């Protein structure tokens, strides 16, 4: 319910290839005014804004993909999975922001179970004591900055403005940290590959702390030019800085340009507000809940909200694979071998084994995986409907105008 | 540039099913198919070049990663597997150009999108398409599928679907090419297909909502999910997708057709609309729009050795980028090293895309249409560092290049 402040930090696979000297040591302590501040505050959760560099987001690619799931392992980036402990997520804070954001006409994606690559883990494993677990929980916002067109900077800034008061209206009194990673001036493709611009970096940083809104007119061009093509991903800093106070105070501001990137780092301390907010936090809580208010009075109905998807995820994911003609062939011949290899708990196993249709709907399975499972078992949709209504298929077809069957 | 009209239709898998079984003959399905004919033939006469196609996917191609407005930008689309194998239907061609133009306009109008390709279409798409268009090897037109995340709540507000169609019109209308575009809205009508409530319908609501959608759509925009699903069943609330297509037609439309059948779980319904032009020139011009639409990559052309990864690039790039993306699989990892020709002979890349890789032609891949992060994976897979890559991008040698600080 309260925002402690947000760190802007480069994410780079070189901070992770090596870490994991005359040239390194000066930036490792341009960093830790905030192993420090992440450890005296010890945030409950960190809203983490980053960019997947075409590892877990490619064939289907989103502009603002909120992470909603329980844990996040290291994405295998082509160099094997980096030995790190799975860091926890925060589904109910994830859910709550999704409700405020959609309510304020931001179109999200939601994702679960996919690796986090160096976009997240490289600066993390240097800001955070990651020896057996990580000191806080994570709400990853994966932005879509690589495949144009992409949201305008003003759209980034505004998302941040909404996100902030989405975190403020959260009913649990915890503290949250923001993190808009990425940047700064660099290009890593084309004949321009090596470009930098430190005359811009310094202006963008001083302006991004004391006057961000003068950055709201910047097109991709102005950005691509003043900082490299890939350096325009600092739209994600205008996101992060959006969710902080109007006025703030930089209690740190390091910067060093070694090999590939301008590696900078801005630490913000959240002041209070510019005034009370226009709409109260309960009236915001009211508005985020309006679309599904009193859905509880509908019976025999199990809304597939984020919380149900997280609870359902392992059995859902498992049953989703029936679309693979090879998975679904073992499912019929050697169901146990499939079970033993799964990561399905034992009631989940029983539910499928028993073909307990109504039980899966209660438990969290979404119908359309059962549609698939029915079809794989050569029993139609109708038998599932019948079994939902505790009726025999003939007693159920009596309730329809005609008796058709289908797969 | 020309929007001719728009139709609405259920995408029940029964339609697909009754088709493949060829039941244009039996008591039950015979009148239902006859309800599709007015849309069928309107399509066969108007001959649109593109159907922009609003549908929903049913946890097939969209599960572990799940977006609201997901624009198919790719070049062609095959039927998905739903646990029983792909149906027997030709792929259907896409329209990456118009997809790219629309993408452009919609982001300008502050719609956060997703782009996707390579992925099958499930009964959401091919169930009514199989019955509305002829297809013994060859669909009569192209499509731009818009896949809507209507299943995992919260989803966009009803007014946000409407508003989408509203920008979608101006975008489509502003496309600098003389083509006929039709607009499809699929899903519904009343039905609920999970839980103890399964079997629910409401014919009264279906009829109130279709006439309202037709003759007074803005009256629906305040509708919440709880309204829609109390009135129309849980999965019947997917009719916000009819709002969206209605959103991209004229304020007034000629409703040429309407049919209703309720054989089983689903109210199988259809509406054909004829577009009636704009009865007053709009508050932003076709040229003013296009300007505002490339606005942010305006003058990008003048930047040396910069190759933006726009959607035309991504579509050009897709087969090689997909091949180079599989290097995160540890099995694909090592065949790429132990038997590259075996991996090449099994792939679907042109011979040129193969050579560009065999050569490790770093800078020739960047201009072919390969994104750098796909090479960043390729370099570290094969032993090469990124150090030589950046240099090759400039023509410099590994030791000459490092001259920087
Ligand atoms: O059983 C049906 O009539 C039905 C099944 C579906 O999977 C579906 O998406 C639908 O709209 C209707
Ligand atoms: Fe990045
Ligand atoms: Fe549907």
């Amino acid at each position: 319910a309260k925002i402690i402040g947000g760190f802007a930090v480069s994410h780079t696979p070189t901070i992770a290839f090596a870490h994991d000297d005359p040239v390194w040591a000066p930036i490792f302590q341009g960093f830790e005014p905030v192993k420090q501040w992440l450890a005296e505050q010890k945030p409950d959760v960190t809203f983490y804004v980053y960019n997947d560099h075409m590892t877990s987001f490619f064939e289907h690619y989103s502009h603002f993909a909120l992470g909603v799931g329980e844990e996040y392992s290291p994405a295998d980036e082509g160099g094997g999975q980096r030995d790190l402990p799975p860091i926890k997520g925060d589904p109910e804070l994830a859910k709550h922001i999704a409700e405020c954001l959609v309510a304020d006409e931001f179109d999200l994606a939601y994702w679960q179970g996919m690796g986090l690559d160096h976009g997240a883990f490289s600066p993390l494993s240097v800001l955070l004591p990651h020896e057996h677990g990580w000191p806080c929980r994570i709400v990853p916002l994966q932005c879509g900055v690589l495949q144009h067109p992409i949201p305008k900077a003003r759209r980034f800034w505004n998302f941040g403005r909404s996100l902030r008061r989405a975190i403020q209206s959260y009913p649990r009194d915890i503290k949250v940290a923001i993190a808009g990673t990425g940047g700064l001036s660099h290009q890593v493709h084309g004949e321009r590959a090596g470009f930098n611009n430190t005359e811009w970096d310094m202006e963008f940083m001083e302006r991004l702390a004391n006057d961000p809104e003068s950055l709201l007119g910047a097109t991709v061009t102005d950005l691509a030019k003043k900082g490299g093509w890939e350096g325009a991903e600092v739209v994600m800093w205008l996101l992060m800085r959006g969710a902080l106070s109007p006025e703030v105070k930089t209690l740190h501001q390091s910067y060093f340009l070694p090999s590939m990137t301008a590696i900078a780092t801005m630490l913000f301390e959240d002041q209070g507000d510019a005034a009370p907010p226009a709409e109260s936090d309960e009236a915001l809580r009211a508005r985020a809940k309006r679309e599904l208010a009193g859905v509880e009075e509908i019976e025999g109905t199990y809304p597939f909200t984020i919380d149900r998807a997280v609870k359902g995820f392992r059995i859902n994911h498992f049953l989703h694979r029936l679309i693979e003609p090879d998975f679904r062939k073992r499912f019929v011949e050697d169901p146990e071998g499939l079970f033993a290899e799964s990561d399905l708990t034992e009631e989940e196993k029983s539910l499928i084994r028993n073909r307990d249709w109504i039980g899966m709907i209660h438990y969290g399975v979404i119908f359309f995986m059962l549609e698939k499972m029915a079809a794989v078992l050569g029993i139609g949709n109708i038998d599932v409907y019948a079994a939902f209504r505790g009726l025999s298929v003939p007693e159920f077809q009596k309730t329809r105008n005609a008796a058709i069957t289908y797969s």
